[PDB]
């Protein structure tokens, strides 16, 4: 089974992924990532642009079973983490999740 805390920094670490809602959308929109995560915290019209976005594109969009916070801990920063796009999973197996 997919181990997310692991398998989130194996993709930040080895491959390529944007954080927040800003880049998230906009790398949904231009089709640039294999998968968004957002937040089960995020706010209802961010969750919604994502969802739309993605579902153009056919990007699989996986809802994260924490807040922000615990989002932002798991990606080692000091800030809420909304959103975050993988546009690399590297050597991640984070795609499944898909």
């Amino acid at each position: 089974m997919v181990d997310f805390a692991f398998e989130l920094r194996a993709a930040q670490d080895t491959g390529k992924i944007v954080m927040g809602a800003r880049k998230s959308i906009q790398y949904a929109k231009m089709g640039g990532a294999k998968l968004i995560i957002v937040a089960r915290n995020a706010r209802p019209d961010i969750k919604e642009d994502i969802e739309y976005y993605a579902r153009l594109s056919g990007i699989p969009v996986y809802e994260f079973e924490g807040t922000s916070v615990e989002l932002g801990t798991l990606l080692g920063r000091p800030h809420t983490v909304s959103a975050l796009a993988v546009v690399d999973p590297g050597e991640s197996r984070i795609l499944a999740l898909g």
